[PDB]
């Protein structure tokens, strides 16, 4: 039995290293949003709330985790707060991650009414509510769902704890049925699965809208060939009627003028077609190629460019949520083994603290994702560092 302070010194040193990196990186995130007006959107307000939770992981949760690893004597409910405050920060992260996913879905599903629905004032109120809910969820053991009424008195006596005190150890005070059923299943796993469902809807809507743009572009060019290879005025009319409906469908200053010309030129050729003037209608329909090459094609490429940027932004948000799941799932899975398999030997000490360190590492990764995937963050990061 090697001296416990040796393994403890390694765990504590790693925790402190994580705390420094979590504070430095996420302070840089909040500083960037504060300085850059181009970063001051509703999505990044939840990014700031998420960064604030990770700053608090380094300032409070990691010092709390170091303290509870010692098993020091404490009043049980005070021990509960040390043990459960990190659950508040994790729950706040979940609410921020879910809000970001919903915000990205609203922006791609109904972009016409996004600015009227998703505002900064409403976002700040949602953030405040979610922080209150995170305290209620994370500190639910302090409301009575704890093991303080049944303290391990032999462990407390062996450590010389005073009357009314317990050896402050996580699994001694926090019930595992709370950790598995309430915290993990209901409050972590279900919202993460909801996020997965939201992101599936986002990318499916992106693929559908990109296909609709390509369908309107092909229908525009196909019916142009139909008019050229037509023989009577009726065939020209059928092709022009489908072009006009598709032109107004794709329409949903330089953008409006381009479609004003297109629909007007379609109406010109339609009127000639209704008069039986096939040659004159085809010549008028050939003028549509000038409007297509000078206006319509530019709108197709810009609308495609906008959707691809929304896909890129939605993937950046999905990576953050996936990394949260990857960093926290091992610790939750270990709790499931402890809870559901009492015949299984408890996960060893080194693995417990590896899972704890890994969960804390998640408070370091998000500033790197923003730097590698978001040019506006990366450029603002460089300006802050150089200055
Ligand atoms: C605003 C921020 C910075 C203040 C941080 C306050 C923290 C550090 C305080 C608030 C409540 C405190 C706990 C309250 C009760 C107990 C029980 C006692 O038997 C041992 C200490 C212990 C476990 C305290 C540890 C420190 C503690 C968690
Ligand atoms: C900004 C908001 C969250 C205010 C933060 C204040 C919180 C962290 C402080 C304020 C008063 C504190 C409590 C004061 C007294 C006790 C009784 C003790 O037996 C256990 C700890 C406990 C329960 C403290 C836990 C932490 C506490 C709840
Ligand atoms: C989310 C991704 C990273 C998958 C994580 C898988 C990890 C958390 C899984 C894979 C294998 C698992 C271990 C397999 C077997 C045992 C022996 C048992 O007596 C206690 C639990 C313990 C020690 C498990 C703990 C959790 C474990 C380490
Ligand atoms: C929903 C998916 C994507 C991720 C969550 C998977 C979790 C809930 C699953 C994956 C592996 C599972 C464990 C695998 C094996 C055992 C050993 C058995 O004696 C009791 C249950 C227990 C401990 C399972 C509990 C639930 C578990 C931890
Ligand atoms: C002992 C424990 C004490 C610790 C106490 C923890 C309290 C939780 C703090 C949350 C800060 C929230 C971060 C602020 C993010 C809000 C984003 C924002 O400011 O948006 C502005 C608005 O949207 C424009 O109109
Ligand atoms: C830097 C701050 C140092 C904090 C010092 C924390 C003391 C760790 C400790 O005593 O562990 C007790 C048992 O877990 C076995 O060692
Ligand atoms: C700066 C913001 C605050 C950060 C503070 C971090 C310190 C972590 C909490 C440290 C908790 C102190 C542990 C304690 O009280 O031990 C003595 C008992 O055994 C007496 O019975
Ligand atoms: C407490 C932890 C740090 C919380 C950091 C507080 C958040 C800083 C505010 C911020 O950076 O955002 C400004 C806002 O976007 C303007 O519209
Ligand atoms: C800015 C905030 C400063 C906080 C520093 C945390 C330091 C925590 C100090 C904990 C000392 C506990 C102690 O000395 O306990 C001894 C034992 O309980 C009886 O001999
Ligand atoms: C989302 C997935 C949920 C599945 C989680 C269910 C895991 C719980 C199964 C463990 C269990 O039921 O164990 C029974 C007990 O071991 C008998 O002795
Ligand atoms: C005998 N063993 C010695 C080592 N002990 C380690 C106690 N620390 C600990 N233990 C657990 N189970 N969790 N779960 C969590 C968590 C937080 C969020 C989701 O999960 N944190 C934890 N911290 C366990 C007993
Ligand atoms: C731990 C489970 C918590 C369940 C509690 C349910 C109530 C929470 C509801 C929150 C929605 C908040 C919207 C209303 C805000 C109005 C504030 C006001 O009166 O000005
Ligand atoms: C992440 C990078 C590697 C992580 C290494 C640090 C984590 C665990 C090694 C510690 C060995 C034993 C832990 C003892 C914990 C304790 O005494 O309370
Ligand atoms: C990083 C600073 C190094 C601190 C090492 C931890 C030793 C404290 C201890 O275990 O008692
Ligand atoms: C994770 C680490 C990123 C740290 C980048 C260093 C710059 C810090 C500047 C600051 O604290 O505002
Ligand atoms: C530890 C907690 C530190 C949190 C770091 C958050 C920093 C980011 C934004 C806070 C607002 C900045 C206030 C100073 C403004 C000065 C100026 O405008 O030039
Ligand atoms: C910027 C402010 C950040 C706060 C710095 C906090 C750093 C201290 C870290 C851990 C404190 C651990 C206290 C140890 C518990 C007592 C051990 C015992 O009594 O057996
Ligand atoms: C503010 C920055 C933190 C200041 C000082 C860190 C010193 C932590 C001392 C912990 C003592 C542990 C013990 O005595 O058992
Ligand atoms: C449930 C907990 C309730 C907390 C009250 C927080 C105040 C937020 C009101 C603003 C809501 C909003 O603008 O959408
Ligand atoms: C962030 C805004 C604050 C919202 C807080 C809402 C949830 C509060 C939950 C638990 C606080 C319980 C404090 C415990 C009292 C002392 C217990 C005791 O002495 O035995
Ligand atoms: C919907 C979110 C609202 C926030 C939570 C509601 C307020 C909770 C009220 C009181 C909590 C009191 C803390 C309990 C003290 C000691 C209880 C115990 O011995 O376990
Ligand atoms: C997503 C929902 C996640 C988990 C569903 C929970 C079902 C667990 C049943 C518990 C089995 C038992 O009581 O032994
Ligand atoms: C619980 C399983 C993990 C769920 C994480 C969902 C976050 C986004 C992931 C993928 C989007 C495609
Ligand atoms: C490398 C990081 C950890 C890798 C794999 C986790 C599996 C460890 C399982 C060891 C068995 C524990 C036991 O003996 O009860
Ligand atoms: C990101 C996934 C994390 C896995 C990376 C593995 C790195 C750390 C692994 C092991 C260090 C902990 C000590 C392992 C051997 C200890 C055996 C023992 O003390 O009984
Ligand atoms: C012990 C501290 C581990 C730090 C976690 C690493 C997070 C991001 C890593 C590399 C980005 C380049
Ligand atoms: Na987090």
């Amino acid at each position: 039995g090697a001296p416990p302070i040796m393994g403890s010194s390694v765990y504590i040193t790693v925790e402190l290293a994580i705390a420094v990196l979590a504070i430095l990186g996420n302070v840089l995130v909040c500083w960037a949003v504060w300085l850059n007006s181009n970063l001051q959107n509703v999505t990044n307000y939840f990014v700031v709330s998420l960064a604030a939770a990770d700053i608090l992981v380094g300032v409070l949760a990691i010092p709390f985790a170091i303290t509870i690893s010692t098993g020091f004597c404490a009043a049980c409910h005070g021990c509960l707060f040390i043990a459960c405050f990190v659950l508040v920060l994790a729950q706040s992260s979940i609410f921020s991650l879910l809000a970001i996913a919903i915000d990205r879905y609203i922006a791609i599903a109904i972009p016409l009414r996004y600015n009227g629905l998703v505002t900064g004032t409403r976002a700040a109120g949602i953030i405040a509510i979610c922080w209150v809910l995170s305290f209620a969820i994370g500190l639910t053991p302090m409301l009575g769902w704890n093991n303080c009424g049944q303290p391990k008195e032999g462990k407390a006596h062996s450590q010389g704890c005073g009357e009314g005190q317990v050896a402050c150890l996580f699994e001694d005070v926090v019930p595992m049925n709370y950790m598995v059923y309430f915290n993990f299943f209901a409050c972590v796993l279900v919202p993460l699965l909801l996020m997965l469902g939201v992101y599936l809807r986002i990318f499916a809507a992106a693929r559908r809208q990109l296909a609709d743009l390509e369908d309107n572009w092909e229908t525009l060019n196909d019916n142009l060939k139909v008019i050229e290879k037509a023989d009577n005025a009726a065939q020209v009319k059928d092709a022009l009627t489908k072009m006009r409906a598709a032109a107004l469908d794709a329409q949903k200053k330089d953008f409006r003028h381009g479609f004003d010309i297109l629909v007007g030129q379609i109406d010109d050729a339609l009127k000639l077609a209704n008069e039986g003037k096939v040659k004159e209608a085809q010549a008028a329909a050939e003028q549509l190629k000038t409007t297509r090459n000078a206006y319509i094609q530019k709108y197709l490429e810009r609308a495609r460019s906008t959707l691809q940027k929304e896909v890129h932004a939605a993937k950046s948000a999905a990576i953050i949520a996936g990394l949260f799941a990857l960093c926290w799932l091992p610790l939750h899975i270990i709790n499931c083994f402890t809870f559901f398999c009492p015949d299984c030997s408890h996960a060893p000490l080194w693995l417990m603290y590896l899972a704890i360190v890994l969960a804390h590492t998640n408070s370091v990764v998000n500033p790197f994702i923003y730097a590698y995937r978001i040019r506006e963050f990366r450029q603002t990061f460089r300006k802050i560092i150089r200055s």
